């Protein structure tokens, strides 16, 4: 569980992200493709980004780093009290698009980098470690409805 004042750190720098979803978005899903080029092969209209100015240009690519990040957010405000918000995203997940934990913890990767980047001044070792938990919890619980929902990945 994470304490009341690692919620707020996790929200103070959320708020910073809000600031620029598009652009943090964008950022992230550049990072994690870079970084793990694997993950490029879960959508069939990503596999011509060959470039990182491609992927700076993909309206495609921008949309989807929004609704990333817009659905994340609004776990996070439930301060763990996210299960309404965490079944749907675990369905699709698990049945659908088929992305393992481990790539969740790649995008988290990306996540806390991004997030160090662009705001290092409220992102110190306090807040990164908050941020961490928030994400560790996020992915224990998602992958426990995986398992409920027959999926092992
Ligand atoms: C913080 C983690 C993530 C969140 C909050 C998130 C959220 C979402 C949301 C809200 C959607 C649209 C609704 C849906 O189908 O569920 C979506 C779709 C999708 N996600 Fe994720 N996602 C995450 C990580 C990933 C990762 C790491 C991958 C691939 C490596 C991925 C692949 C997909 C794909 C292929 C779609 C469908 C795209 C489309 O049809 O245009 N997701 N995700
Ligand atoms: O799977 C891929 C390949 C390239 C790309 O943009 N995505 C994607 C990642 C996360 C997401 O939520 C939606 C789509």
């Amino acid at each position: 569980v994470l304490s009341e004042g690692e919620w707020q750190l996790v929200l103070h720098v959320w708020a910073k992200v809000e600031a620029d979803v598009a652009g943090h978005g964008q950022d992230i899903l550049i990072r994690l493709f870079k970084s793990h080029p694997e993950t490029l092969e879960k959508f069939d209209r990503c596999k011509h980004l060959k470039t990182e100015a491609e992927m700076k240009a993909s309206e495609d690519l921008k949309k989807h780093g929004v609704t990333v990040l817009t659905a994340l957010g609004a776990i996070l405000k439930k301060k763990g009290h996210h299960e309404a918000e965490l079944k749907p995203l675990a369905q699709s997940h698990a049945t659908k698009h088929k992305i393992p934990i481990k790539y969740l913890e790649f995008i988290s990767e990306a996540i806390i980098h991004v997030l160090h980047s662009r705001h290092p001044g409220d992102f110190g070792a306090d807040a990164q470690g908050a941020m961490n938990k928030a994400l560790e919890l996020f992915r224990k619980d998602i992958a426990a409805k995986y398992k409920e929902l027959g999926y092992q990945g």
